[PDB]
């Protein structure tokens, strides 16, 4: 019993953290086989960072203009080719601790796990949520980025995120292992800004699923919804619309607590209209968001 | 900028965990040198946890009766003994990824890591504080005995708890490495429950810093308090009372942020007198004890490990 954010054990991240130096900009990379990945925007003199043309000032490179250090040992750059918005720096040795690892792409509203680094030096690891906005609300300095996110499926890390941005709200964007970057942003410190947040619904209802299964069910209620009332209600609260598909991902949870879905979502109705009352729900007073459905069943 | 909830990197600590299997229960166990910690009552059938003695049930054990597993390869027990609560099942290997370590005996108001892991395997890790009432609120499912809490400074694991139990409200029991429980329980299946749970202050005001330090300012206010003030109104409403090390623990915060550490309690009663009025504080609505100071310092700063 118990329900707690909680974050995939990062060893198997960790031991591909690198430091990746160019210029005056230190960041870090990611080591896996004989590739190191990072920001392109490493290669930016500040003066670039406006209006960076990354083809025109690669070129421009060579492989001993990238420093790379694995703890205290500096790797030797044989190669340098770029992937959309991450660098790729072929290096002369093959990481010795790379795990069985994939480069997966995922949605608004998917979980994951941060392996906040500093200088190719691991400092802490805590769970996130690609937010609708297709930013997330991570906790990073100047200089963190190259630091991941991963999810871990059994032995096998699937890497989903590469940290490349603070936009001027404090929330951060970035890119999938491929280069491509989540939402409208761009690698340029041209004028950006994230769109309005929303509440990822699929999330709060697997949640309340959560904390009916502890023994939470103050909230619970004898009524029931149509999906489209469903909606018409929660997107005047900021919440996304929760579609047939979420729906039926939510199936399990309900089977195993005897609650339909469409019941649940009437709860969350209720919460949305009324509060907490000085209640909690799971230790919380909000409605929390960044559990999946898939996250609820493996911890519960 | 951001403020999250953040544990110490567990690699150094997932190369420790091992499976430990005595009869029908298995549960998790810490190799580190050629010993492997774990809870004692790993030994218990279901019956002898009723009333268990440890020290009758450990002489009638062989070490063929514990099966050791690392990854795929099975660890040779050549020797048992107890200490404490805890179980100390020496090996014929020393563990390779044995990192720096030591093993520390935590206060109530500390935060550290949790690695929970099931057969041996680390499945996830989190962070929590070591209630006031000794409890932590962690998140366990059954088979996650010996499942370990632990910080990290410079280079070397702190070993400072290994979970034993949970009690009926969802709460969980454990001890230190030397097998000493946190709190007043006991390793045996009797009714227990934690005393009431109290706020941890030092952390809270650690927390309103924190919060500071990223933009949010709505609560801070022009009055100051005396200490004494602070916590006759603070233990009215359940919170530990603030020491003078509280006080000055707070003070690199207080010199970054501009803020005094009564000024902040001023703030802080308020918010206790008065509530948040539908307002946030780190998109928070109740006021957070989980980070201490020195876990905002390392957070709002990049300290690596
Ligand atoms: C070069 O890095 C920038 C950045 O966002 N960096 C950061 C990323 N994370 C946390 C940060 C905390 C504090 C300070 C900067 C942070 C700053 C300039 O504008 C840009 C423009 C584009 C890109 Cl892809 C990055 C950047
Ligand atoms: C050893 O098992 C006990 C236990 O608490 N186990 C658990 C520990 N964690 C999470 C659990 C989740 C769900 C179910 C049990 C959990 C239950 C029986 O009585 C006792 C009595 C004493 C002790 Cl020290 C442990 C125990
Ligand atoms: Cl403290």
């Amino acid at each position: 019993s118990g329900f707690r954010k909680m974050a995939f054990p990062s060893g198997k991240v960790e031991g591909c953290m690198v430091q990746v130096t160019c210029g005056t900009t230190t960041l870090n990379g990611l080591w896996l086989d004989d590739v190191v990945y990072c920001p392109r925007h490493v290669i930016c003199t500040s003066e670039d960072m406006l209006n960076p043309n990354y083809e025109d000032l690669l070129i421009r490179k060579s492989n001993h203009n990238f420093l790379v250090q694995a703890g205290n040992v500096q790797l030797r750059v044989i190669g340098h080719s770029m992937q959309n918005c991450v660098l790729k720096l072929k290096v002369d040795t093959a990481n010795p601790k790379t795990p069985k690892y994939k480069f997966v792409r995922i949605q608004p509203g998917q979980t994951f796990s941060v392996l906040a680094c500093y200088n190719g030096s691991p400092s802490g690891v805590y769970q996130c949520a690609m937010r609708p906005n297709f930013t997330i609300k991570g906790s990073f300095l100047n200089g963190s980025c190259g630091s991941v996110g991963f999810n871990i499926d059994y032995d096998c890390v699937s890497f989903c995120y590469m940290h490349h941005m603070e936009l001027p709200t404090g929330v951060h964007a970035g890119t999938d292992l491929e280069g491509n970057f989540y939402g409208p942003f761009v690698d340029r410190q041209t004028a950006q800004a994230a769109g309005t947040d929303t509440t990822i619904t699929v999330n709060v209802l697997a949640w309340l699923y959560a904390a009916v299964i502890n023994g939470d069910r103050w909230f619970l209620n004898r009524f029931t919804t149509t999906l489209n009332d469903f909606n018409l209600v929660a997107m005047k609260y900021n919440y996304e619309p929760l579609t047939q598909d979420h729906v039926d991902i939510l199936g399990p949870l309900s089977a195993q607590t005897g609650i339909a879905v469409l019941d649940m979502c009437a709860s969350l109705k209720e919460l949305l209209q009324n509060g907490m009352n000085g209640r909690t729900i799971l230790g919380s007073a909000l409605l929390e968001d960044e559990f999946t459905p898939f996250d609820v069943v493996r911890q519960c």
